[PDB]
């Protein structure tokens, strides 16, 4: 039952309900040896999961003589701690116990977008190089961010600056920790799901436009303490989920593809560069794919009828589908992304764009980016 | 140009004069690129950075668009190896105008300081740039250039935070030796002469032999436009290359094969102990003579190595002008006394039973990988 993907030769993504409370430390010892276990999470994350675990961890730890060590370092919560200061205290930390982390060392990264990329980049340099496993906590970390390999930090000049690729031994997908996740973020990482379905798969998204009102009903719904948030569609969550995440380990085990996992973050980008942080990379980029799907229907590409039920289905999600959007438009108070500042964005990114254009649902115009006029793009933006 | 291949591909090319007719012409040709950054120290820069900047318009102005050329000069010393001056040296590329891309060029101009936080540096700024090495000292032509190792110091220790992210050229310009400080050449011959020591008896020889003339080269005043090793040219690349070959050869010999690798390491078992207390007064190559002759005279102790074989050790370090005990006196006085117990010693080491490198006869190694040696077996040889 513990479906096991494979990434670039090796099974490294490890998906179930579970996995944090009865496999992870387990694993950890049996396919990870080491003396020494670091678990990196930020301080919300970690005083929820983080106390089950280090039971977890003596429990069959203890096997084991002499029995390995578990230091935990709880960073501040937000984007703040994916810095080059928090990337030092860490490592200044790890350097600092007695003995000093050594090279055998095995990084956990317990968190979301920011606690992968910023533990990724802090093992793949420690001592030039240790272990680490992924532990998703969120959606969108867990089918997109944890997966690929790439770990950074953000600079006061940008995003993602500094970094390097350095592929985690383990992913663990615990989609247990969809059950508390918050409504908003699960709707979020939903934005990339819906957008590997719709390029790679017609049938994939069919079954996600059919799952929608039960998976978003049980999202939604008000859980009865003792009660599984998903009873009764743990199987389908399963696939829906593990679908999008098997397609970007696919890709990564292959720049044809790749490309096309930009679908919708051509335009998406530009849009979040300017609406972030009031709204978040999934919620700008399912706006992104309906312009970019309406771009493809006026370059004659992409049917009417396709463009609505990729429209229909992000809403159907909880999704934006318009910079007119209601919450959008509350969030950020009137932020208005203007066709010139939106098309500035995507070139900071010269006289064409390459923006990914779909033929049909589920079947791409060519295996990469196509190449489309200004004045073409400059029609989809309002 | 002589070219050394290292891991599959021949990144080494050693020459006399190729910072000044061959490497802003090979850059463009072969790296090709919009930005070339160069790192290194003011004073470094101060003499070679100038003669550079023309060759580079010169061969880049045959190419349109003509890429650009930016440069960075650190402060000197091991200081410019740290988290602060790699962060300043990133903000600085990306605060250029058009900031660097991906398809930047790194340029590492200096010696293990330079080498390795530049070598760092790429390895990151922006998961990943192009860079090339040009090492300006001899340590750094023969060892610290070669591997693909790099990082930065931190209070707490030396090369703690780093990558392995392999130069895409390395350019060794002999003509460097021509105005590298006296101490710091003798310094550098201490890892040819250990690679000689483990590897070829025959190689060995031509550094006993050579040796006389070399040291009078480096010494000798070379009057004004005449080239400090005018007749040894030769000489001089052949024990040179010699070793850089090697050191590429077992950065080469890939596998778990880190036996070969281990060899790399003879005197510095004993030699990172004793440069743990006598640094920055004593540099790596000096400690590491030292650490030879320790490591050589244990061998000789389980009687694996022949005395003989460890007064050419010797014989041959002093040749070169480099040390051979804790008591030589120059040694002595840069370290005013400062002794070196036999107990901070097993102590530095034991920091890293104890493994050493050990060799059975000059030239040849006693295993393919470190040795493991008891503490009292190494103590005694500490006496
Ligand atoms: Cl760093
Ligand atoms: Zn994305
Ligand atoms: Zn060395």
């Amino acid at each position: 039952n513990p479906t096991k993907i494979s990434i670039l030769g090796r099974e490294s993504i490890i998906a179930d309900f579970g996995l944090w409370r009865n496999y992870v430390a387990k694993d950890l010892i049996s396919d990870c040896s080491s003396t020494t276990y670091v678990l990196v999470t930020d301080t919300n994350i970690g005083s929820i999961y983080t106390p089950s675990f280090e039971e977890a961890f003596r429990k069959r730890a203890a096997e084991i003589t002499p029995s390995p060590r578990l230091l935990i370092y709880n960073r501040p919560p937000g984007e703040v701690s994916k810095s080059r200061q928090t990337k030092a205290d860490i490592e200044d930390w790890m350097l600092s116990q007695n003995p000093p982390c050594g090279r055998d060392t095995v990084v956990i990264a317990l968190g979301g977008g920011v606690i992968g990329d910023l533990t990724g980049f802090v093992a793949s340099t420690y001592m030039r190089g240790v272990r680490y496993v992924q532990v998703p906590t969120t959606l969108l970390a867990m089918v997109d961010s944890s997966i690929g390999g790439k770990t950074a930090i953000d600079t006061p000049l940008g995003k993602n600056l500094i970094g390097a690729i350095w592929q985690p031994t383990k992913i663990y997908i615990d989609l247990e920790f969809l059950e508390t996740l918050p409504v908003r973020e699960f709707i979020n990482g939903m934005a990339e799901v819906i957008k590997t379905a719709a390029i790679s798969s017609e049938e994939e998204f069919t079954a996600l436009e059919e799952n929608a009102e039960t998976i978003l009903k049980a999202v939604r719904r008000e859980v009865t303490p003792g009660e599984h948030r998903f009873e009764g569609t743990e199987e389908i969550l399963k696939a829906r989920i593990l679908a999008s995440a098997r397609h970007k380990a696919y890709v990564v085990s292959a720049g044809g593809l790749r490309n096309l996992l930009n679908w919708g973050h051509s335009i998406g980008h530009a849009i979040e560069a300017i609406l972030t942080p009031q709204i978040l990379h999934g919620e700008c980029v399912a706006i992104g794919m309906v312009k970019e799907a309406e771009l493809a229907r006026h370059l004659g590409i992409l049917k009417g009828v396709a463009v609505s039920r990729i429209v229909k289905c992000l809403a159907a999600y909880g999704l934006p589908t318009s910079l007119k959007d209601a919450r959008i438009r509350k969030l950020t108070a009137g932020k208005h992304c203007s066709v010139d500042q939106l098309m500035f964005n995507m070139a900071l990114d010269g006289p064409k764009k390459k923006i990914v254009l779909l033929s049909a649902i589920g079947t791409p115009y060519e295996t990469r980016a196509s190449v489309v006029a200004n004045e073409d793009i400059r029609v989809v933006l309002a």
